[PDB]
């Protein structure tokens, strides 16, 4: 008796017995908005996916109320889900963020499969048997796809005589795969190939969301009239419509552990496949090794570096988001934390992976692992515009910019130690850059006449880098084993180039510049946000031209390119912290120590107390 499980909006439903009674059993419920399902059946797992909660979820078969958030970040429209039975894995598409993906059944090592070529990919069907998965995705051109579940062999198969090409479901038995259509209200069915495609229900009479099958049956819903239809797996006939009344049927399957044939598995429980994913494959060894996303395999094959080795940083209006940079699929944002109110500049620190940003309502400095509980506090008081940030690597200290108080400012990473460098009163600090060698920090600033200066890193040698033609200067990028020194300005709207001196000067390219602008350098390449800050460039700074790696990103704020973990360059600092008790701040000549606001510097040039205290 084939029981068929069905999403249904509101809950998950289980029904048929042999078609009789009306026992639709309401598996999970309380749902929101659900749209697939599938499920592992030794395991006794269902699996669905919630539209308006962006998540996919799974739970237990039994007696339990044991629900389990899988994904719930990075998710739009999820309406098409597939269990591997077998290689023990997760497939999804997702119809609005145009992506293709795999995890494991928790969840964890997400991995995205395909993410270019791709309209509103929908209906998904998994052939764990051989290692080839099957989806639609239909928009401008429809068509059905074949690739393997590793990612590989991507084969259009039928991209004719489609339209709003409807749910996927294979016969294992005779090694056919059936589709049918939303729109053109039909079925029809193929080998495995493109190859023999024959009519089923050729008419117009089925107008079905989703197909299953069991046994020479053909089920599938229709939201329309309702109700739930079967037929001939061969021809039309015997077209009758399973007891339905119900309310908004969406995907379904036929519940049996007859549709999801169990076999030998490419790797063993052996190997457990390779270090992170073992998926599927058609290739020879019938298996094939995987990163999580954003994340390079050896040349070994088989085993994942640790992380991205480059990484562009995000800072949103509320949230920070990370996209890798070892790996082509970029837009491949992800994020994290709470209580983010207006984000404005971010920077990183790769000896401790802390991640240091600015909020400007909050009016606070804080600091994270990525996706990471790092969180917490570092600066809170006396702030107003902190428009731009530096953490300094080498000497362990955070510098950050003040437009409301027109001020730069240094502290100790964690906040301590705070000490005023600079306090203009014309001119307002906004954008700011070290060289911890060589011991410079540059920084633009607005005001009256908006100029480009420098200092040693306490603040002490002033010198006017940049004076004339410049309206409101934004980012400001360091090239540092070339020496240059890259910014940008709002009302000119012109990314210019410089001299580590202020004199190799030249646009380099005209850009239409956001007033709040995220702009870095890393590796010959550059990033900005675009004019609508819903997008990010990529320049090559050696060869001009440029590239968007993604968009849709509304609010973007600040950007930062770095290494992870990768720092370079040094000085006497670095040691034991110049042997200042408090600050040490490099200079060209050399460190000199420095005090937190009410201390002395004693004659040792190296010790701070506080006046009045003892008499020792
Ligand atoms: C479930 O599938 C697995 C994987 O094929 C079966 O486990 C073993 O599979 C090998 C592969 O041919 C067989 O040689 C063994 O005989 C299988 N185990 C044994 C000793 O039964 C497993 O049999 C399948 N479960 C069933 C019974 O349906
Ligand atoms: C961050 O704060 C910690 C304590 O919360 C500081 O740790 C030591 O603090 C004493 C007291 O001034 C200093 O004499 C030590 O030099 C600090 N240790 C280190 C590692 O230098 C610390 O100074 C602050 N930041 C650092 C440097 O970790
Ligand atoms: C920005 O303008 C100031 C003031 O005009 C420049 O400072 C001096 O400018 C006068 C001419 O107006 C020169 O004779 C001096 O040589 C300049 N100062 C010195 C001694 O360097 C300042 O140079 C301008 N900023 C830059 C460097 O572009």
């Amino acid at each position: 008796a084939p029981l068929l499980l069905y999403a249904n909006r509101r809950d998950l439903r289980l029904v048929d017995a042999t078609n009789g009674k009306e026992n639709a059993t309401i598996v999970v419920g309380g749902l929101e908005d659900a749209a697939a399902v599938d499920f592992v059946f030794s395991h006794g797992l269902i699996y669905w996916s919630d539209v308006s909660e962006e998540a996919i979820k799974r739970t237990e078969f039994n007696k339990t109320e044991s629900v389990q958030n899988v994904v719930v970040s990075g998710l739009l429209s999820p309406d098409g889900l597939a269990c591997d039975w077998l290689g023990e894995k997760l497939y999804w598409t997702d119809s609005e963020t145009n992506r293709i993906e795999v995890s494991n059944l928790d969840g964890s090592l997400r991995k995205v499969l395909f993410w270019q070529e791709l309209d509103q990919p929908r209906a998904i069907a998994l052939d764990p048997s051989s290692g080839f998965m099957y989806w639609t995705d239909w928009g401008e051109v429809p068509k059905i796809e074949r690739a393997g579940m590793d990612g590989s062999s991507r084969f259009i198969i039928i991209n004719s005589e489609i339209y709003w090409p409807n749910g996927l479901t294979l016969d294992y038995e005779e090694q056919k795969l059936y589709w049918a259509d939303a729109k053109l209200n039909f079925i029809h069915k193929s080998n495995l190939d493109g190859t023999n495609r024959q009519a089923v229900v050729k008419g117009s009479l089925p107008h079905p969301f989703a197909l299953t099958l069991f046994e020479d049956i053909l089920y599938w819903t229709d939201w329309s009239t309702h109700s739930i239809l079967a037929c001939n797996k061969y021809t039309g006939e015997g077209l009758r419509e399973i007891h339905s009344d119900i309310f908004s049927p969406m995907d379904i399957h036929a519940f049996s552990q007859q549709r999801q044939p169990n076999a030998t598995n490419p790797c063993g429980i052996d190997n457990g496949g390779c270090s992170h994913l073992c998926l599927m494959s058609p290739v020879k060894p019938f298996y094939q090794c995987a990163c999580p996303t954003g994340v390079k395999l050896l040349e070994n094959g088989k085993t994942c570096k640790d992380g991205a080795t480059e990484l562009l940083l995000l800072a949103r209006r509320t949230d920070l988001r990370r996209i890798s940079l070892d790996t082509p699929d970029f837009t491949d944002i992800v994020l994290q934390l709470e209580d983010i109110r207006h984000a404005i500049a971010i920077d990183y620190d790769p000896v401790e992976g802390y991640i240091y940003w600015t909020d400007d309502e909050v009016r606070a400095i804080r600091r994270s692992f990525i996706d990471g509980s790092g969180s917490q506090f570092v600066v809170t008081a006396q702030i107003a515009h902190p428009d731009g940030i530096a953490v300094d690597w080498v000497a362990r200290n955070l510098y950050w910019t003040d437009t409301g108080t027109d001020r730069i400012e240094v502290t100790r990473l964690n906040g301590t130690m705070r000490k005023i460098l600079i306090s203009e009163d014309l001119e307002e600090p906004r954008a700011i850059v070290l060289d911890p060698m060589v011991g410079y920090m540059y920084w633009t600033d607005w005001g009256e006449i908006p100029k480009i200066e420098r200092a040693a890193l306490d603040g002490s040698d002033r010198v006017v880098l940049v004076n004339t033609s410049l309206g409101w200067p934004n980012g400001l990028a360091l090239d540092y084993d070339e020496g240059k020194i890259y910014w940008g300005d709002a009302k000119t709207d012109k990314i210019e180039v410089m001299n580590t001196d202020g004199t190799g000067r030249r646009v380099l390219v005209e850009d239409k510049i956001p007033h709040i602008f995220g702009f870095t350098l890393l590796g010959d390449y550059v990033y900005w946000t675009d004019w609508q800050r819903r997008s990010i460039e990529r320049v090559h700074k050696r060869s001009a031209e440029r590239e968007v790696i993604i968009d849709q990103l509304p609010d973007l704020m600040g950007l930062k390119a770095t290494n992870v973990h990768r720092v370079i360059g040094s000085n006497p600092c670095a040691e034991e912290n110049g042997g200042c008790s408090h600050l040490c701040l490099y200079r060209p000549q050399g460190l000199r120590c420095a005090c937190p606001i009410g201390f002395e510097l004693i004659s040792d040039m190296k010790t701070c107390i506080v006046p009045e205290a003892f008499l020792l």
